């Protein structure tokens, strides 16, 4: 009655290969295993150092990356291979889509909040192309300057050509969770 079907396509190779691409990126030494320890050191503490984020921003960012990948079933001290990684993404995505439909806070959005906070010079919550290019290179999500520019042509921008968190979070829902065709090309040619 009150039920609505959630947009998912977890059996599609295009969604599987998206997270396989990122898993290999996390799998620095290419041994097929990753840990939450490495994610939080690389994907958080080391990004915030290069971005010169404040200590509190560094802490808040760590809390959000920590919580996000715990929603994937990862815990400190546990090695994780891709099959488990992808099964956790199925659970994470399904959970996140329900929270979103119910207007409950989502891990993807809070992660986005922590990132935008680092680039919130004036408090209006804007990310400029130049800021994104720096993030994309430091986080490794988008080192190519061309890809970063494609991301901004792809996204809806404000009057200054800038980007806000709601937009990027809605893109992320389509790109990482549901495989919405509207999110295709979010990172240009950097991520399939
Ligand atoms: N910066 C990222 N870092 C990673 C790192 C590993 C990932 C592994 C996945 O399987 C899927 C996505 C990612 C990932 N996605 C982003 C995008 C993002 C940008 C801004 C705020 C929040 C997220
Ligand atoms: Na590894």
């Amino acid at each position: 009655k009150y039920a609505v079907k959630l947009k998912t396509d977890f059996d599609n190779p295009r969604w599987i290969k998206r997270h396989k691409h990122m898993f290999d990126f996390l799998d620095i030494n290419g041994n097929g295993k990753i840990t939450l320890d490495e994610i939080v050191s690389k994907a958080s503490d080391d990004i915030c150092a290069k971005l010169e984020a404040t200590p509190e921003q560094t802490k808040r960012h760590q809390v959000c990356v920590e919580a996000f990948f715990r929603g994937c079933g990862m815990e400190y001290g546990k090695e994780i291979a891709f099959p488990q990684f992808l099964d956790g993404w199925k659970q994470l995505a399904t959970s996140e889509l329900k929270k979103w439909a119910r207007n409950e806070p989502t891990l993807i959005r809070e992660w986005g909040d922590a990132v935008f906070d680092i680039f919130d010079k004036d408090g209006s919550g804007t990310i400029t192309l130049d800021e994104w290019k720096a993030y994309g290179k430091i986080s490794g999500i988008s080192p190519s300057q061309e890809d970063c520019e494609a991301t901004f042509r792809h996204c809806d921008l404000d009057n200054s050509g800038d980007l806000d968190v709601d937009e990027m979070t809605r893109q992320h829902l389509g790109f990482w969770y549901t495989l919405d065709p509207e999110a295709d090309g979010l990172y240009g040619n950097g991520v399939p």
